[PDB]
């Protein structure tokens, strides 16, 4: 679905370095449709091409305001491209670093609510994300946060799947490679911590191995400076060792909505 004629795409600036090629900003103009801004991912073995394009296959089946929208692919022409909606503020971790301390707690909670709604939807579709991290959240001009980074490849036990993201991964997923929506809930807690810390690196003073050891020994990240206690408590709930004890994404959204309804609750900080 959404194969598009390369003649309809005008490539503008190179805006990032992607994991397997350049990231560009461009313009898509198709007959009968208004022109739109697009982000463009470019691409190897046939296995790697099929893994690359698997992102588009799955993205094309999602439709949600907090999930990045697929515009199309260029495959019957080289270089192979994936075109999505353009997200003007780029990745959330770097966006927050650029804007450190400059958004209100209520704004940050709205961002987290958007991400949580995107995850609620993925969980409802039985899609387990496995790499949920602030770097994989994209931000538009109205501060709407959208989940990105999809595909049907597996992590490295060469495939474009990547290494397991230790700092974002639930202990049972690291130990047993059992990835579920409950392990995504653990990652979501890490994302909450990243957002409330304006894009600080999780466990910034620890190696990947130190993090594995720490979590096994009951260490959990502390509240970021100025972080409402209620938000930190929700993080701790997401980081329960027993995956079945973690909140599900509908409960995550509902908890954030209650905070938004009752903003005085956000004034309590440790
Ligand atoms: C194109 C694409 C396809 C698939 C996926 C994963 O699902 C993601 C994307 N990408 C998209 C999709 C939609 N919007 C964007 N916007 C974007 C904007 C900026 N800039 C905006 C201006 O300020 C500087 C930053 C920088 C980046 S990046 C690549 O450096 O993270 C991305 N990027 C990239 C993340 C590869
Ligand atoms: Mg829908
Ligand atoms: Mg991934
Ligand atoms: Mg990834």
């Amino acid at each position: 679905a959404k194969e598009i004629d390369v003649s309809y795409v005008k490539i503008e600036e190179v805006i990032g370095a992607g994991e397997f090629g350049e990231v560009c900003r461009g313009r898509l103009k198709a007959p009968g449709k208004k022109e739109s801004c697009v982000a463009i991912k470019t691409l190897y073995t046939e296995r790697q091409r099929r893994e690359f394009l698997s992102e588009a296959s799955i993205m094309g089946q999602f439709e949600h305001p907090n999930i990045i929208r697929l515009e199309g692919v260029v495959t019957n022409s080289m270089p192979v491209m994936i075109l999505t909606e353009f997200m003007e503020n780029g990745a959330l971790d770097s966006f927050l670093r650029l804007n450190d301390g400059q958004f209100t707690v209520i704004q940050l909670v709205g961002m987290l609510r958007g991400i949580a709604s995107g995850m609620r939807y993925l969980a409802e579709m039985s899609y387990v994300h496995r790499d949920l991290a602030a770097r994989n959240i994209l931000v538009n001009s109205n501060l709407v946060c959208k989940v990105s980074d999809f595909g049907l490849s597996r992590f490295l036990e060469s495939s474009l799947g990547g290494k397991i993201p230790i700092r974002w991964t639930a202990p049972e997923a690291i130990a047993f490679r059992k990835f579920t929506s409950a392990s995504d809930a653990w990652s979501y807690g890490i994302v909450m911590w990243e957002v409330m810390s304006f894009g600080e690196r999780p466990y910034w003073d620890m190696s990947n191995q130190d993090v594995i050891n720490a979590i096994e020994q009951d260490y959990r990240l502390p509240p970021p400076p100025d972080c409402p206690t209620s938000l930190h408590q929700l993080m701790l709930d997401c980081w329960q060792k027993d995956r079945n004890a973690r909140p599900r994404f509908p409960q995550v959204v509902s908890a954030l909505d209650k905070m938004i309804r009752n903003p005085a609750s956000l004034k309590i900080v440790a």
